[PDB]
């Protein structure tokens, strides 16, 4: 079994919040491995912005999933740790990595989503939203 670590982000501009499609073609938040060398943080901020070219600030950690998948035949166990963001400047494009990013209004997120650990990333990223009037 293998272990794997990534960092994403939940960023909102308005209101809304920025998803990305993968090829697989089902909408998620942008993330990407910790790379050596960096902090979650610093991976959570430069993924977003690699993946749809949007300049994030984190306001706050929202909270980590895990997940197993296969690989051609490989197992992996993989954690995420997702952090709440602000809107800086840029305008949504997929990386070459992603099929889409685009804001989308609370209501069609929560429709859009489908992996477990999304859903329960996304709810606590709005409850904490609140606090930072966002
Ligand atoms: N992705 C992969 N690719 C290829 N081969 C793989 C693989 N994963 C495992 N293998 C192979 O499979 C084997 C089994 O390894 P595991 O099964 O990975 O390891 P262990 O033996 O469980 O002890 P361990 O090192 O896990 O614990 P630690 O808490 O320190 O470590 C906690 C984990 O957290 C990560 N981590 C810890 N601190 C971190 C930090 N500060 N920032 C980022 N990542 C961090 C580490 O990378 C570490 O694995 C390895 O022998 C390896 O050969
Ligand atoms: N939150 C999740 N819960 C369950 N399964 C997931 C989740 N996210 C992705 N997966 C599934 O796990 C597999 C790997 O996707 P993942 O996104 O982790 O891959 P990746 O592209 O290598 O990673 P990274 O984006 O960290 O660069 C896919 O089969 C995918 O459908």
């Amino acid at each position: 079994m293998k272990k794997e670590f990534s960092a994403g982000g939940v960023l909102f501009k308005d209101g809304e919040v920025l998803l990305i499609k993968t090829p697989s073609n089902v909408w998620s938040f942008p993330k990407g491995n910790i790379e050596p060398g960096e902090k979650p943080e610093e991976t959570a901020v430069r993924e977003v912005w690699e993946e749809t070219g949007v300049k994030g600030e984190i306001l706050d950690y929202i909270g980590e999933i895990h997940y197993w998948y296969t690989l051609k035949g490989e197992r992996i166990f993989k954690t995420v740790k997702y952090y709440l963001m602000k809107y800086k400047e840029g305008e949504p494009r997929p990386s070459w990595e992603v099929k889409d990013a685009k804001f989308f209004p609370i209501k069609e997120a929560k429709k859009l989503l489908k992996y477990k650990g999304d859903k329960e990333i996304f709810e606590k990223a709005l409850k904490l939203k609140e606090k930072f009037k966002l």
